DNA sequence: TCCAACCACCGCTCAACTCAACTGCAGTCT
DNA sequence: GACTGCAGTTGAGT
DNA sequence: GAGCGGTGGTTGGA
């Protein structure tokens, strides 16, 4: 589900998530919003050794990335209306410390995220597969990984080009596909079928599908056992089709998918983006609790790894003040970034996040001397403006 | 037919072909020996269609099979002293291209082949039903064909075991089976009631025969031992009967000479070297396989077999396997166990398709070949060393 | 007379393989 | 979920 | 050459 579909569609276009966060923020003024399907995380998360907690560890490092981002994710969840060993209470409760936002599919998250996109709630989605395109993505992305190393890049799927070329396969195309050929997922598929089969199917305009039924079965049944149109590549004579198909119960799911309600939709119009603010003394709790980093070295642990991505936000959100960015030292075009602009960043860690480790029982970095990091350059200008300046008037003697 | 001998006998047992030369390799450290009746094929290559001359198209592949099994055999041709569409011309010549050895029965195949046997020339017989028997065959075998796809199954008969009950059809039974159930055979009769007379020990038939004549008769009109099923008043038997010349065509069939015998121990099996550069004037010719197609075509299909005949011939040299890949014991070899090796056809085979004419299968590149790991044992041992011991890593 | 089981006999009917492409399976990592 | 070779099938031509 | 039902004939009994 859907076994070879990239054969036909492609694999995708491998490109920084960093450049997509940057672009978009060019493009339209604001960050990028992302609906993130909870399901990606079973197999990336699970599992990665050792600690205490280990698998919402690792969830905790994917939410700083997401912070030095710049991104304002929302993170859909399965619901019941449906036809690793990470609690889902403390993926929620980390997510609230983040300051992102949690939302509960009523029934399949991946057709939430699609429908999501689909109402301008978010730009696009990042989800375990293409699934999200015959639930009506556009937009929709997979596999964030390394490019191993640190998880800098996604795999991008886009509808309308995926549609103009070679498959054909839109969202009806791709529905009759899933009706088609497996199959191994719902009822009164096909047996001999058959992506291959299916796909030139789809292309050959059967995908409608405007609901009586009887007359468009026994065309494409006639087509299928003589090939009279030439729609198919051989007959198929042998290929005989049950009496529960076309399955509609089935049809709709796909083009009619148990979705949150409109009332909901304009709520989240209103209350999506968030305040987005990052709960430090909430973090720092969490991490005590479930990582063990306790005392005055889990504190340090603390602000070492949160301080990037806090200024980061504080730099989107807060759109005379070196209380961000202490000075720049350094220009690059990488290639992890796509060749995104990057300026060398120095700040004080411990100043930035704001808390004192003096305040914790004593049982090198030092949280409060300088401390470098590469922040794309569009963000800087956005947050600390004169410091940029001054940067490129430096550099122009 | 014998008409109904199977339903007395058994259907025999269907048994993979690969498993039969495999089993024989290990036990007697030599490739099994086959007589094939050359009888087989009227009625099985008639089918094929398409092409140049495709009858003698299937005989091509099916040698190109026996390749691959390791098999030696020798096919026998009937002979004028007996009581569609291919030449006869042709196939030997293809035999012999093919390092396979053409043997002329002075009368019936089935008989020579059986008699081949008894002779210790070779371990078994291929043929059309089971007749053989009658002429002294032990291990018969029949209908090589699919379990629908490849030929790689046979239904063997054991002339030990079917002589050991329930019918008790030994090689004089079938005899009188023979004798009795027509066609100076009697009217009437009769396969059931026949076979009823072998299991009454009528089947000697020792010779004067007047005596024996007129006890079965006695018996058959009286049923006094309880021989048969029922009384059998009905059958009046013929004057002639038992008829004597028919009695020695099957005790002593027209076989070839002790001479001729003695001449096969010795040069039975042959070199036996396949003529790569025959072979393709050959399909040239005859499949109208010409030009770099043609060539291409015949070093894939000839390239494994090919492989195995140098595998079993061996008896450093990477000159026949790459590497190999994995190793399983599938259902249609009877679960042989087969590795799965890697090898360059073209080199292999030794034709180079630049020298033929230019008007996608690379028989440059490596290609993937099943053979049984008894084989490769034999034939390139250092390899298949080198595979066990990476395994168990 | 007739049936019923058994049987010999007649008339009827059938008889491969390559090749490419494809689906589906079972490994595997995640 | 998706990738890889194997296996078995089908359709078309040999 | 072999598997299938039908046919007609023989045998021993109803
Ligand atoms: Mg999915
Ligand atoms: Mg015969």
């Amino acid at each position: 589900g859907i076994k070879g579909i990239y054969k036909e569609i492609g694999s995708g276009e491998r490109i920084s998530l960093c450049k997509l966060a940057i672009d978009h923020l060019e493009q339209h003024n604001r960050p990028l919003r992302l609906a993130i399907d909870m399901a990606i995380w079973q197999f990336q998360i699970q599992a990665a050794r050792g600690g205490s907690n280990p698998a919402i560890r690792t969830l905790f490092y994917r939410f700083v990335r997401l912070l030095s981002l710049g991104i304002h994710p929302i993170f859909v969840f399965d619901g019941p209306n449906k036809p690793n060993g990470v609690s889902t209470a403390m993926a929620k409760r980390l997510i609230r410390l983040f300051g992102f936002t949690a939302h509960d599919a009523p029934g399949e998250a991946e057709a939430e995220c699609a429908y999501l996109e689909q109402q301008g709630i978010v730009d696009a989605v990042l989800s375990e597969d293409v699934d999200t395109i015959m639930f009506g993505s556009r937009v929709t992305l997979r596999d964030w990984s390394s490019e191993g190393g640190p998880p800098t890049h996604v795999t991008l799927h886009d509808a309308k080009k995926i549609a103009e070329g070679p498959s054909g396969l839109d969202r009806e195309g791709m529905v009759l596909v899933a009706l088609m050929s497996g199959g191994d997922y719902l009822p009164d598929g096909i047996p001999g079928c058959g992506i291959k089969v299916a796909c030139q199917a789809a292309k050959a305009g059967f995908g409608k599908e405007l609901c009586a039924i009887t007359e468009w079965k026994q065309r494409l049944l006639h087509e299928l056992r003589t090939n009279e149109s030439g729609f198919f590549r051989t007959k198929h004579k042998a290929l005989e089709i049950p009496e529960n198909f076309p399955n509609m119960e089935v049809l709709r799911y796909y083009t009619h998918p148990v979705v949150s309600s409109p009332a909901t939709i304009e709520r989240l119009r209103q209350e999506f983006p968030p305040s987005s603010t990052v709960d430090i003394a909430g973090l720092r709790e969490f991490t005590r609790e479930t990582f063990d980093w306790t005392f005055r070295p889990g504190a340090i642990k603390l602000i070492k790894v949160l301080a990037p991505g806090l200024l980061v936000q504080r730099c989107l959100d807060r759109y005379e003040e070196s209380t961000l960015v202490k000075g720049i030292s350094m220009r690059r075009e990488h290639f992890s970034t796509d060749a995104t602009p990057e300026l060398r960043v120095s700040f004080i860690p411990a100043e930035l996040v704001g808390l004192d480790p003096g305040q914790e029982p004593e049982v090198p970095f030092d949280p409060w001397q300088p401390d470098l990091a590469w922040v794309p350059e569009t963000i800087l200008k956005l947050g600390v403006p004169v410091t940029v300046e001054d940067w490129e008037e430096g550099q122009r003697s």
